[PDB]
């Protein structure tokens, strides 16, 4: 639509992962594959705000890019992500979510967000796009029979209202995570999340500032495949495109004038899944199409790279008390450290086989 919100600004390049690709860089022993690495420290990625202990460093990232702004004349944006429900990823094996419902975990919650909020208003001169929490309100299409899902609903529910009616007033551009392809993408689950994602933008207040939804986040579909991945057989929206193209028109119709941002950070190389469900450091992954407002589609404002690659996505060992069996398939590289630390074989790979090349 007429407002795009990358127009004008240059994005504010995270300094936690300049620093992780410094570090592997010089640990990449070809010269070449050393050089290419360290570039990648120059391509805009979101920051995750999984926990309170973040906000701080918010702070500091909101401070650097309104003084780069000054020093530059530019007008500075902050990609971050807001990943701290109670009773996080409800349908998952294992979670690292710091709050439960049981322990006060929406007062934590709304409290997690007021200190955001302070943070962001002490900088209004810095634009914030915000992804609103992965892998949540996806679980309230499909995954009803997970009792920890069902128990949680109401929660996640008036966790996210919180949080898009608080951040508007601060005027936070937001875009609400909405799965992928292979999740609500399934025709028979398109009605169901546009009717779910309407009611949510309506209790809301339908702000502006609330652009849309956020697709494939930390996964690893195609935008526009050349053929299908056979993992995708019997859905016909085999790609982000597809399901894009077939569920904005239903938001249209109810009044919400919405648009998208997809992941593409680790979509270069496709067919390596076993399993469309299969998530966990999928092995042979490269980087894919680097952030760009060129996204070919009228529904698409920016080809984005939420999940940040190289990070890792689980641990493979099974005494670990995070341990998600997940990361333990064939598909999967093994062996991982823990969620969240740096993996760097499976960054190597990912500069290695980044398509295009890096």
């Amino acid at each position: 639509s007429a407002n795009n919100p990358w127009t004008g600004f240059q994005i504010f390049l995270s300094p936690y992962y300049a620093n992780e690709v410094a570090a592997a860089a010089k640990q990449i022993t070809d010269p070449t594959l050393s050089s290419k690495a360290a570039s990648v420290a120059n391509i805009p990625t979101f920051t995750w705000l999984d926990s309170v202990a973040k906000i701080p460093d918010l702070g500091t990232y909101l401070a650097s890019a309104s003084a780069l702004g000054k020093s530059t004349g530019t007008k500075q944006l902050v990609q971050i992500v807001i990943y701290d429900l109670p009773d996080r990823d409800c349908a998952a094996k294992a979670s690292n979510g710091e709050f439960s419902i049981a322990n006060n975990g929406q007062a934590n919650y709304e409290n997690y967000i007021d200190q955001i909020v302070a943070q962001i208003q002490q900088f209004p001169d810095v634009r914030v796009v915000a992804v609103i929490e992965p892998d949540s309100l996806a679980n309230l299409v499909t995954n009803l029979n997970v009792q920890k899902c069902a128990n949680a609903k109401t929660t996640y529910l008036a966790c996210v209202n919180y949080a898009l009616t608080n951040l508007a007033k601060v005027g936070v551009y937001m875009y609400m995570d909405a799965g992928h392809a292979g999740w609500l993408g399934w025709p028979a689950n398109l009605s169901p999340a546009a009717q779910l994602f309407t009611q949510v933008w309506q209790n809301a207040g339908k702000s502006p500032f609330i652009k849309g939804l956020a697709t494939n986040v930390a996964n690893y579909n195609a935008l526009q495949a050349a053929s299908p991945d056979p993992i995708t057989q019997g859905n016909p929206n085999y790609d982000e495109i597809h399901y894009i193209n077939a569920l904005a028109p239903l938001l249209q119709q109810a009044g919400w004038d919405a648009t998208f941002i997809v992941d593409q950070g680790r979509s270069g190389v496709q067919n390596i899944r076993q399993q469309w469900g299969d998530w966990c450091n999928i092995k042979g992954a490269g980087f894919g199409t680097r952030p760009t407002t060129n996204t070919g589609s009228q529904f698409i404002d920016s080809i984005v790279w939420v999940k940040p690659g190289g990070e890792c996505d689980g641990t493979s060992n099974s005494s670990s008390p995070r341990y998600d069996s997940t990361c333990s398939l064939p598909d999967a590289a093994q062996p991982a450290p823990e969620a969240g630390t740096w993996f760097q074989a499976y960054f190597q790979t990912l500069v290695s086989a980044a398509n295009p090349p890096l």
